[PDB]
């Protein structure tokens, strides 16, 4: 009446059969979860990794955050050990209930996080931590340095070490050469009750998976990817400010928004409660966002499969329409796994050919257009030597690879090949096509992909 609670996203409990391998199994629940946007997976009951850490050598530096339905925040980029936050956090959530921690309903805390967000006339702070790995804090899971126990050794190898999973092979976005630690590296989070994310997607659509590994329960709510865009049309209409153009990654703006308002306007949501040792999952173009329970410790990493390529190019285009900065080029990591075709999986090899083909021609094209605008002069430059941001379209911020128009004129400057009018004042004859392939040089990599997958 208040808040009446999402429909439970699906659970799953996979076999050891099953959960011996992560992207075949993730493969196999995917037309059921990809309809949901976000799922739940309980591995099978003897697999548990030891979590073991000490509590005071660890420290990180504390985030701050109000608590308001439609304010502004912007996503990610004093002193607590695990134990002195864990001290604040369980005294806060303690003192706000006058209860014992563990008496604390899930379904009042869920409750009240709705109406202390609603409420204007509550000032309600809480801090959390967020970061990726490092020296003064490290992955939840065992890694190879220190002498290990046989118990971790079992765990070392294991696809759902989330360490492992960015660097395995059935993935696309490990072998991109370019550093993007931001994208690839496992995010380390500390959890305090009410402490949340807001809604968003992840960066270039990929898949993610969070692992719980102690403490308090997370709670989720989940659009499927075929609705992302009846969400933002709502989020559009309540809160426009969101939607302002800027200038960076690191400036992106996000919020907290009552899923039953999403619901009222037919946008599908569901939800659920994720506890220590359990894993969620989200999908391509999925939006999420969630609170904690009380004090926990999570860890998360985003990944890309196969089944993704295709969704990675048509989202790069829609960061052209929106000119949004990219993470990566995708063109670039295309090529690359070309190059690399001799020692690439049958299936990856397939799947890239088909995602080659449709970049080949789509730049044969673009090629043509250029030239009858008057463009002559070309030469062939290796993209991938500039730093990101020596090559992004002046015009819609793309991250060039294929090709880019200069000018003598202005030093240092390009456009892709859809902005070739925004570049400057001089005529097309003093411009200059900049390559990284001939089309001659492009079609036997794809043969090279064509025989490996045979
Ligand atoms: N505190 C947590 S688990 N935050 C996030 C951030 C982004 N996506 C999922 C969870
Ligand atoms: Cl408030
Ligand atoms: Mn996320
Ligand atoms: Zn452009
Ligand atoms: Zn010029």
């Amino acid at each position: 009446s208040m808040f009446l609670p999402p429909p439970e996203c699906p659970v799953f409990e996979p076999s050891w059969e099953e959960f011996a391998d992560p992207f075949a199994f993730i493969h196999k629940i995917r037309p059921i979860a990809e309809q949901t946007g976000i799922c739940k997976v309980r591995p099978p009951p003897d697999w548990q990794p030891p979590f073991a850490c000490d509590v005071d050598k660890l420290h990180f530096t504390p985030r701050i955050q109000r608590l308001n339905e439609l304010e502004a925040q912007t996503r990610l980029k004093r002193d607590y050990t695990l134990r002195t936050f864990g001290e604040m956090a369980d005294a806060f959530k303690s003192d706000y209930f006058n209860m014992p921690v563990h008496m604390v309903p899930t379904e009042l805390v869920e409750k009240e996080f709705w109406r202390l967000v609603s409420t204007i006339e509550e000032d309600v702070t809480v801090e959390y931590g967020a970061d990726i790995a490092s020296k003064e804090f490290g992955s939840g899971f065992p890694v190879r340095d220190i002498k290990l126990s046989p118990e971790e050794e079992e765990y070392l190898d294991s696809g759902w070490n989330l360490n492992n999973m960015p660097v395995m092979e059935q993935s696309v976005l490990a072998h991109i050469t370019a550093d993007i630690c931001g994208m690839k590296l496992p995010w380390l989070y500390v959890g305090m009750c009410f402490s949340s994310f807001c809604w968003h997607i992840e960066d270039h659509w990929s898949y993610s998976i969070n692992y719980l590994h102690w403490g308090e329960p997370k709670t989720w709510y989940g659009v499927p990817g075929y609705a992302a865009e009846q969400l933002e049309n709502v989020m559009k209409k309540l809160a426009p400010e969101l939607f302002v153009s800027q200038p960076d990654l690191l400036h992106q703006l996000v919020t907290i928004m009552n899923p039953n308002t999403l619901m009222t306007h037919e946008v599908p949501v569901y939800r659920t409660n994720q506890c220590a040792g359990e894993f969620v999952i989200t999908f391509p173009r999925a939006y999420h966002s969630g609170f904690n329970q009380g004090f926990n410790f999570a860890e998360a990493v985003n990944f890309c499969t196969v089944d993704w390529l295709p969704l990675g190019r048509q989202c790069v285009e829609h960061y052209r329409l929106l000119h949004r900065y990219c993470v990566f080029s995708h063109d670039e990591m295309i090529c690359k796994m070309a190059s690399k075709a001799d020692v690439l999986d049958v299936v990856v090899a397939s799947t890239v050919q088909k995602d080659m083909a449709i970049m080949i021609e789509d730049e044969k094209a673009l090629r043509e257009t250029v030239r009858k605008l008057g463009v002559i002069d070309s030469e062939r430059m290796d993209f991938e030597l500039l730093p990101d941001d020596e090559r992004q379209c002046v015009k819609c911020k793309t991250t060039c690879f294929m090709s880019a128009i200069s000018c003598s004129c202005k030093p240092g400057l390009l456009v892709c090949l859809h902005h070739v009018k925004e570049l400057c004042s001089c005529p097309p004859y003093k411009y200059k096509l900049r390559y990284r392939y001939t089309l001659d040089d492009l079609y036997p990599m794809m043969n090279a992909l064509k025989l490996r997958a045979e």
